[PDB]
């Protein structure tokens, strides 16, 4: 068995408003008829808009980042804000905001603790590149991501959590990962969970697959025995998301 | 005689619905019966609302940061997102985002140059630090940053520019700021701008002061020859603000 699959639209930094009025009227007309819950995360920008338009009941919205104290902070974005607006959900520590903004295993680890202490439901991102992939590092390094957030949790703090594999070594890189290599990538973080913190803890444990899913590899993928459902980039800015909500049955 | 006045509140990260509402409605009741330009920067989190429920008309709202170009930047905020959702001036280059984000003079000169070609107004941050201060290198490297910026413009971009005056020297290094300092850094830029770009554009240019203003110290700064407005933090989140528009007649 699994546990309930997770299908989050990533949009990272894009949008307009007519295109995501269009994008989520597609969302409220569609027939999603199982266990699954959808998740949007759109910009600081756009929430607002999708907080009000977005009224199909198996969807949520997320943030795409955010610090952890209100403050002097210009330009930044606070859990409180986001808690007060009414958003429950987040995406942390992302292979980009890792990758430009620099953010280390331990900001990252900092932001999902107070996430997850004012009450969010967290998607946590981690993997390696292609050096660390290269030289056999994978599991050296993708456990010491995930350790680094376990170090501040709580294990009741696990069930408000979500954990999203990203392959970084294959975006970008001309590299192609395989549906095989993201289920060996799951069953690591999976054994960890369960030999560390619990099998009970680990077999509640959402994990998502977070590399490159269309609406055609889809199915594969979820398919793995430990892949419990997606972090989308591009496809989720197109109608194809559907499919790959679909593809969770 | 003074190009027309700027009053901006920059909120930084901080805010709530109730509380910006309150604060809002004082604004919309408010007399302004003078040549003004009131900015109001909200985070992107409440720009909405702030669009929907600021309606006096002497004010525009305002971004507090962006990236240039829409894309995989998760967390981040696009310039044509801003425009599209319908804003049109931004503040670039703060203090804050210079010390903890990683904004070098360069990026802040970019980004200036972006927003500029899509037709925003700018309020550009600049200033120096208490070692810089202390060293005596205050003109030596304020000079640098304006020049950075001015590099990528056009002399008709200036029209779209305004400058903000940071002593960073004096912000949390309970070191303090005097009116004279203030109007000394202002005529600094103002020379460079007359000597380097021409007279014309220096006289029309708007320097922002930045430092602590609040409703007791505001008349005596904008009574300098070369200040011509604010960019306020903390006192801008209190009605206090209102008095500081007042301080611009």
């Amino acid at each position: 068995s699994k546990p309930q699959p997770i299908a989050a639209a990533n949009w990272k930094c894009n949008g307009s408003q007519q295109s995501l009025s269009e994008l989520i009227d597609l969302f409220n007309s569609t027939s999603i008829n199982h266990d699954v819950q959808c998740v949007v995360a759109s910009t600081f920008v756009h929430l607002a808009m999708t907080k009000e338009r977005l009224s199909h009941p198996k969807f949520v919205i997320a943030a795409q980042n955010a610090i952890a104290k209100s403050g002097a902070f210009t330009g930044e974005v606070s859990l409180p804000i986001l808690k007060d607006f009414g958003v429950n959900w987040i995406v942390l520590g992302h292979s980009e905001r890792r990758a430009y903004y620099g953010e280390t295993n331990e900001i990252v680890a900092d932001k999902v603790a107070a996430a997850v202490a004012s009450g969010f439901m967290v998607i946590a991102c981690i993997g390696e590149t292609l050096q660390e992939r290269e030289s056999g590092r994978t599991a050296v390094v993708v456990l010491t991501q995930i350790a680094a957030i376990a170090k501040k949790l709580k294990k009741a703090d696990w069930a408000k959590v979500v954990i999203a594999y990203e392959p970084v070594w294959a975006i970008g890189t001309g590299k192609v990962a395989t549906p095989q290599q993201a289920q060996e990538a799951h069953a690591l973080i999976r054994s960890w969970v369960s030999s560390k913190i619990g099998a009970d803890v680990a077999g509640e444990l959402r994990i998502l697959y977070g590399g490159s899913v269309n609406g055609k590899n889809a199915r594969t993928l979820y398919q793995q025995r430990d892949v419990n459902g997606f972090l989308v980039g591009g496809a989720s800015l197109k109608p194809e998301f559907v499919d790959i909500i679909k593809a969770t049955q």
